[PDB]
Parts: structure tokens; C-alpha cells; sequence
């Protein structure tokens, strides 16, 4: 018998990941779970042939549902155009559907003991909230060519003094320079999805900043965080015995190093979009860590893998040759977005199901069942041979197996 | 039989490094090698005494012979203008004497194959060079209370052709904004010190920023070590058989905790800052990391430990108990110092002395011989006992005594 599921928007994608997505549809969902679905195709083709109206579709259908699950897709440059003929040079989708929810991304690792990580002692997720507003994505910044003045003005509306402040007087030669900003709102909501991530999750969350030199600017997020905290989350995180603090960032990076982990790091922009490319690498391959966009809402949510398409194994896909693709990422944008839906419609079989799936996948690596760049953990890329490893299609056959085997109780 | 060493100017500090300092001149240097040495006492004690004036005459002094080894020392807060009565809360001797030589602070580890890193194939150095100027450390930010314009501009000397960026309309409630720079001569210097180690330790050099989204502020960057390398490194580099590339940082870091080291690694003020902490970290104790200011002339250095003073220690051998400081990172500073002045004095029994004594304390180490900290990266803090370690003048007495032994040869 199948569960009830209810409404998901389902958004396909791109190359490698497009027929890993469904072969998990085909093998680990609809088997077992009957859905509400609302499907949206951002494969690159569709895209073009609707004028990126898909995607703003899809977008809101997720404003309006509360869960989406996407899988990855290609971000058009250059070599893009010519390659699909493509009328426009159209935005990253990431980038419109953040920008039409709002909202904060998580990375969380998927963590199998017999698979080292690079960071020895991380044995539990460190989880990072990247801001995705602001700060150095929204900078206007300039070369100075030669000699004169930088300066930065605030003009109120209010009508009251504007103010003026001398960044630097270039004397000889020339240089650099931008402004940056911020906004209190975009800081609010930042707050809210770290804090409501925190008590689902279970884990206590630190913020980074570098307040001691940007006393203003970051003080403002240090504030923000501390009186959201004080009067709308303080007596949650204590009953769960859970807390919150504020941290220098080089204090966090260096305490993040030693951490067995287990914790929320609730980062500035830079410091998320730098520091998650680090802690993914610590815990080993992109094919074990999805990208989770948490809305301040506390019932918005968009699941993704967060890794690309894989387009140097789509390539060889195409070619007829043999690949192994880890799916891992795939799938727990899947049970992560499906456990949220359960959250929100207090589904207990739903929230089974999704949890199931998430074991069977790690037993199933644990149990020595594994592609490639898993097996690679183990022994060291050089010494990984052929019978370490299953192909891309060997290894979800296993888990559709396995997760058989195990929802049969 | 003694070494003639040349001219070196040292600078002794405070708290549990002044003590290893004696101990590392009366059993370490002094027995062995004789020097022109020009003594600068930066104790707090000193310092106040002076005001101040003891820091400058010690950066001149560096700047007449090049080489300057210095102890750890006190940079005051209240809690210390309290505990010593300062008649002023003095600036950061490091400070001090950085803004008057000029050049980049450089981080490399001392790694012993006994002790483990927390990042598993760091088998070799990762040395971090950051730029000492400007950025967020020179920055001008404000909040922003309420709806308003934040523009920033730029005013040539002549007084012709503004050119004024809109950073941000704050339509309704504030946030906060934010003005930088940098400067050409700055990043030249920059440059010119990083290009000079890479040559002289023999490892590549990578320069890390964000181009992607900074284009006009970090392709200056870019574009500067580019033109410095092409035009007065390169054939040097290719000799060597030792290259340089440009890096994204998201992909920089990444890089490096995949890596199994041997790279030096240019960064920017803020990137450097972070992620020098993030590795020093991730070798383990920050007994085992030096700090080196390389001047652009490709003349003259400063070396010192990275760590600070090591009050807790200090606490507790002010109160008569067993105290275990490591002081390898005391030793490199005078063994780097010394290979320095070897190098500029083409004085090859002094650089085969301070190769000599690096080698010894690794070795010694390696044989089981070894302080608290690093018997802690053996076992876990947790597990070690007292029979796992040496006290720090049973370290000392261990090293000098294998000293002497090295060098009847
Ligand atoms: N959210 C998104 O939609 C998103 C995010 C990032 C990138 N992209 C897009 O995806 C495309 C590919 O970009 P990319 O090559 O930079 O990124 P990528 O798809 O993440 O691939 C980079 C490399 O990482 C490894 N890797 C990544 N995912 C893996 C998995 N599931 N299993 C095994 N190995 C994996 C592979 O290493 P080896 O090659 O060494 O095997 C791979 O070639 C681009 O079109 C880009 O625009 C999309
Ligand atoms: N370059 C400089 O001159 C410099 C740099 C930094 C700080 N400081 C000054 O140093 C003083 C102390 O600052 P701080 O306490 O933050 O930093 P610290 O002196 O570096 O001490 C930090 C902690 O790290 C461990 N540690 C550091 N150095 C060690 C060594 N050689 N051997 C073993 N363990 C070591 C100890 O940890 P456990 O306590 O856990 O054992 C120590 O308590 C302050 O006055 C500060 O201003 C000076
Ligand atoms: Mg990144
Ligand atoms: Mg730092």
C-alpha cells in the first residue's frame, strides 16, 4: 500500500542529474508514496522554449505548496548558447527562485562510518547557513585610476542632514574601491530560518562575524541575531537544551576544525559562500551533501543536492561508457524535502518513510555497496580498482532493493 | 668553537615566552654561535617605561640589519592597563613594527610524522602570506537607521568627472553600508614579498580572490601579480620548477584541504586573517607555527612565533606548578631569523647551524620526546597522561642535549 504524500512541486533538470532524478522517482518514490506533484521541467530545452517562465512558475508553485524538491540544472554562459542555440542568456535558476522566496541555504552533510572524511574527527554534521543577500554580490565596485577622492554619502529621506565620510584620499597612483550594504529586513529573515533550523534539526547554532573591526556593519548582525533570539526562540532552544552564540569568525573557523560537529554555523554572504566550499571538501564528495533553502516563514522549503548537473560523467554517459554518479545527494533532497512535508501535515508515515530511506542509503553504503568516488574515500583515487565500486545504475537497483527489503515490517 | 652568526636584533617580550626565550639563548644559540647582537627589551614593563619608544627603535634597528627575531609580547586592553597601570593603552608592537618596515606576514607549520593533523594528508607546509593593508581593516561603515540613498563616489584630483555609484535605495527601514579600498603600491609590495618566498622556500605560489563577483576590485588584484610575475618572476619560477596561478577562493580552499601541502598560499587581508587560522588549526597547536614578515626589498625579515604569550601557562608557573609550553615555535623563529642572515652573509656553517637545530627539534619529537600539546594530538586531550609528555624545562634540557650530540658529527 502507498502512503499519502500530499502536495510537492517537483522541478526536473539537466544532464547527469536529470536521469538519476528518475530513476529515483521510478525506484525509491512513486513505489511507495502517492503524491500531490506538481511538476515543473527546468530542463534547459523547456527553459528556452517558455522564455525562462517555467522557473518563475515553479517558484511561486513552491510560495504556494510550502515544499519543493529540484534537481539540478545547467547555469547558462557562453559555450552554453552555442551549445543548446539558446535566444537568451538566461539567469541561474537558483538565483531566481532565491530571489522570489527569500530565504536562507543549508548544506548537510550525509555521514557513513566506513567512509573517512578528510577531517578526521567530523563525526556529526556541521551545518552551514549561507545569507543570500548582499554584502560583496551586491557591491559596486571601481578601479581608481589616479589621484582624488572615495567618498561614501547617506542621504535621508527624512529630509535632515546628508552625511559624508572620507574613505581615503589616493595622493599618488590609484587603487580600488567599493561600497557594500545591507538591509535590516534581509538580516531578520536570515535570523529566523537559522534559529528554525536549529530546533528542528536539534543542533545549537553560532553566527560568525567580524565584528571587531566592522563594529557597525556586523554589530548590526550580531544584534539582530541576539534581540530575535531573546524574545521570539530562548525558551525553545532551553527546552530543548539547545543554544545560541555569536562568534568571531576566526574563533568559528578554527573551533569548526576541531568539532566533532554537530551544530548550525549561520554565515555572513562571502563567508557562507567561501567556508561551505571548505567543509563539504572536509567531509569528502558533493555527491553527500544537499543544499537545503529554508524560508523565514518556517514553512517554506526548496531541497536540492548540492552539487551541479555532472557533466564530465554526462559526457561519458553520452559516449556509452561507464559511469558512477553518486545519487546520495539526490535522494536526501528528496527525504529532507518529503520530511518537511510530513512536519508540516504531521504525517507520521511520511516522516517513517523518508527516514527509512535515508538508513537504507547509509546501510547500504556501510554495508560496502558504493560508487566510486566513495570507494576513492576509502582506499585513495590511485588504488580504487573496478571491484570497489558499483556503477551509477548497479547502485540504485541495490538501494531499490534494499529499501524493499526494509519497508517490508 | 663558535660560529660567528653576524647582526641580528632581538627583542624580548613577556609572561611564559620571555622565560623559553632565556632558556632557548643560554642552551640553544649562545653555546654554539656568537653574534653581533643588538637587544630590545619589548616587555610591557619596558614598553610603558618608554612610551613605546623601545617598539620604533627596534623596527629601525630591523630596518639597519635586516634580521630581527622577536618573543611574543602584550598588546594592552583595559583588563592590562589595570594589571601593569599603563599610562596609556598601548598599540600592538606587531603593529607597530609592520606599518614601519612595510611587507607580508607569512604562517608555515613545523610538522612531525608522530604528531597528526586534524586534516588527514597534510604532509607538507601550506604557508599563508596575507596582505597586511586596507580592505575591511581600513574600511568606512555606518548604520544606516533609515530610508535614504547610500551612494559612493569618486572625485579626481583635478576636480573634473565625478563618478558617483548608487549602492542602495533603502526604500522602507535602514540597514547598514559600508565603503573600502586598496591601494596599487600596497598590492606591488604584496606581490613582490609572495613572488620572494615562493623563491626562496622552493614551493608554488597561489593568489586566492573573487573575481567572479568582484571584477573591477579583485582583477586588480589579479591583474598586479600577473604583470609583477611576467615581467620579473616567471624565468626564475620555471628554473626553479616551481609555478604561479591565480585562484578563485572557493575553489582555493577546497584546493588546499584536498591537498597534501607544499604551496604558498597569497591572500587577501580579511582571506588571510581567516583561513591562516583555519590551518594553523588544522596541523594542530599553535606551538608548532611561526610568523614571518618578509619586506618587498627581498632584505629584510622578522620572525616570530605565531602564538602569543601564553598567559595561562604564565599563571601557572607564577603560582609554582608544572607547567608544559611548547617552545618549537620560539626555536624556528631564531632557526628562520638565523637561515636569513645566512643566506644575506652567504654563511654557510651558520645556515647549516640552524638547519641543524630545526632537525634535531623534529627529530626529538619524533623519538617520543615531546610536550603536552603535543602528546594531546597523539592521544586526545582527554587520554593523555603525565608519562606521555615532558615538562617544558625537561623538554629543553632533552633538545639541548640532542643538540650537542648533532652536532659532534
Ligand atoms: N544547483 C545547481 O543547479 C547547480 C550547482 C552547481 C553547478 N551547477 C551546474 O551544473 C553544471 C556542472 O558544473 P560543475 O561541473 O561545475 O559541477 P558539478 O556538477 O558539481 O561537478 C563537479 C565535479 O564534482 C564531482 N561530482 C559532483 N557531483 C558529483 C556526484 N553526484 N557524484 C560524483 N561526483 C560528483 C565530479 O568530480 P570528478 O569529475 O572528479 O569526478 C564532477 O565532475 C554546470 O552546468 C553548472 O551550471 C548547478
Ligand atoms: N605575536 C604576538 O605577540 C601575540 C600574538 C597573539 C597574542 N599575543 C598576546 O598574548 C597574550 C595571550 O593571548 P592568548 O592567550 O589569546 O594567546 P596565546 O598566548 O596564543 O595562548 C592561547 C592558548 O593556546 C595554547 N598555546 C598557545 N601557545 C602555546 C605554546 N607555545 N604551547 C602550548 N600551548 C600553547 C594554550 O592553550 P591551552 O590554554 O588550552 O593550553 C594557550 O592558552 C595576550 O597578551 C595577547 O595580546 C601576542
Ligand atoms: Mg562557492
Ligand atoms: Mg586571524
Amino acid at each position: 500500500k502507498k502512503i499519502s504524500g500530499g502536495s510537492v512541486v517537483e522541478m526536473q533538470g539537466d544532464e547527469m542529474t536529470r536521469i538519476i532524478w528518475e530513476l529515483i522517482k521510478e525506484k525509491l518514490i512513486f513505489p511507495y508514496v502517492e503524491l500531490d506533484l506538481h511538476s515543473y521541467d527546468l530542463g534547459i530545452e523547456n527553459r528556452d522554449a517558455t522564455n525562462d517562465q517555467v522557473t518563475k512558475d515553479a517558484a511561486e508553485a513552491i510560495k504556494k505548496h510550502n515544499v519543493g524538491v529540484k534537481c539540478a540544472t545547467i547555469t547558462p554562459d557562453e559555450k552554453r548558447v552555442e551549445e543548446f542555440k539558446l535566444k537568451q542568456m538566461w539567469k541561474s535558476p537558483n538565483g531566481t527562485i532565491r530571489n522570489i522566496l527569500g530565504g536562507t541555504v543549508f548544506r548537510e552533510a550525509i555521514i557513513c562510518k566506513n567512509i573517512p572524511r578528510l577531517v578526521s574527527g567530523w563525526v556529526k554534521p556541521i551545518i552551514i547557513g549561507r545569507h543570500a543577500y548582499g554584502d560583496q554580490y551586491r557591491a559596486t565596485d571601481f578601479v581608481v585610476p589616479g589621484p582624488g577622492k572615495v567618498e561614501i554619502t547617506y542621504t535621508p529621506s527624512d529630509g535632515t542632514q546628508k552625511v559624508t565620510y572620507l574613505v581615503h584620499n589616493f595622493e599618488e597612483g590609484g587603487g580600488v574601491a567599493m561600497g557594500m550594504y545591507n538591509q535590516d529586513k534581509s538580516i531578520e529573515d536570515f535570523a529566523h530560518s537559522s534559529f528554525q533550523m536549529a530546533l528542528s534539526k536539534g543542533w545549537p547554532l553560532y553566527l560568525s562575524t567580524k565584528n571587531t573591526i566592522l563594529k557597525k556593519y556586523d554589530g548590526r548582525f550580531k544584534d539582530i541575531f541576539q534581540e530575535i533570539y531573546d524574545k521570539q526562540y530562548k525558551s525553545q532552544f532551553e527546552a530543548q537544551k539547545i543554544w545560541y552564540e555569536h562568534r568571531l569568525i576566526d574563533d568559528m573557523v578554527a573551533q569548526a576544525m576541531k568539532s566533532e560537529g554537530g551544530f548550525i554555523w549561520a554565515c555572513k554572504n562571502y563567508d557562507g559562500d567561501v567556508q561551505s566550499d571548505s567543509v563539504a571538501q572536509g567531509y569528502g564528495s558533493l555527491g553527500m551533501m544537499t543544499s537545503v533553502l529554508v524560508c523565514p516563514d518556517g514553512k517554506t522549503v526548496e531541497a536540492e543536492a548540492a552539487h551541479g548537473t555532472v557533466t564530465r560523467h554526462y559526457r561519458m554517459y553520452q559516449k556509452g561508457q561507464e559511469t558512477s554518479t553518486n545519487p546520495i545527494a539526490s535522494i536526501f533532497a528528496w527525504t529532507r524535502g518529503l520530511a518537511h512535508r510530513a512536519k508540516l501535515d504531521n504525517n507520521k508515515e511520511l516522516a517513517f518513510f523518508a527516514n527509512a530511506l535515508e538508513e537504507v542509503s547509509i546501510e547500504t553504503i556501510e554495508a560496502g555497496f558504493m560508487t566510486k568516488d566513495l570507494a576513492a574515500c576509502i582506499k585513495g583515487l590511485p588504488n580504487v580498482q573496478r571491484s570497489d565500486y558499483l556503477n551509477t545504475f548497479e547502485f540504485m537497483d541495490k538501494l531499490g532493493e534494499n529499501l524493499k527489503i526494509k519497508l517490508a515490517q
